[PDB]
RNA sequence: GCGGUGGAAACUACCAAGCUGGAGUACGGUAGGGGCAGAGGGAAUUUCCGGUGGAGCGGUGAAAUGCGUAGAGAUCGGAAAGA
């Protein structure tokens, strides 16, 4: 739909799922792919493999718009933080910068209590 | 045991003067999340207002309630607030 030569890839990795969004430097969203939209449900939705197919599935659409260089943003403690990165590499798209944006509060809102499990 | 009387003068007690090592005062330093009061600061989060986008998000041992086509989550820009 839009052919943008350079932009950014946001990958949020949580413990139950990982979102991979494709955007451009103007701060605008083009197309996204989630581990859940790939036909995965809750348990499997956390594994690095679903993050793999998620990243691959977004980059399908990003090469279809004909884009070349990109920055990678990784947010969150989950597993896909490593796995997704591999996909970004093997999908044959030039890797500019890979940053870790995981929000670190400098103090603040008191987190939920400890699960006694 | 109590009372009277004659002696002794070390220890406690009393009376008079002394002495610093105890306790303080002045002086000069120095470390400190000590206390009270008044200024300022940033992350993060939540909600609200927009632009993109367009099906799931969220969550568990595995699920479901819940939130979502009345456009969620994601992402960029703005405000506001408290801790
Ligand atoms: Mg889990
Ligand atoms: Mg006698
Ligand atoms: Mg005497
Ligand atoms: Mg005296
Ligand atoms: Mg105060
Ligand atoms: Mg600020
Ligand atoms: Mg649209
Ligand atoms: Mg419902
Ligand atoms: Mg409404
Ligand atoms: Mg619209
Ligand atoms: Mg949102
Ligand atoms: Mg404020």
């Amino acid at each position: 739909a839009r052919k943008i030569p350079k932009g950014v890839i946001h990958v949020q990795a949580s413990f139950n799922n990982t979102i991979v969004t494709v955007t451009d430097v103007r701060g605008r969203v083009v197309s996204w792919a989630s581990a859940g939209t790939c036909g995965f449900r809750g348990t499997k939705r956390g594994t690095p493999f679903a993050a793999q197919t998620a990243a691959g599935n977004a980059i399908r659409t990003v090469v279809e718009q004909g884009m070349q260089r990109a920055e990678v943003m990784i947010k969150g403690p989950g597993l896909g933080r490593d796995a997704a990165l591999r996909a970004i590499r093997r999908s044959g798209i030039l890797l500019s910068f890979v940053r870790d944006v995981t929000p670190m509060p400098h103090n603040g809102c008191r987190p939920p209590k400890k699960r006694r499990v």
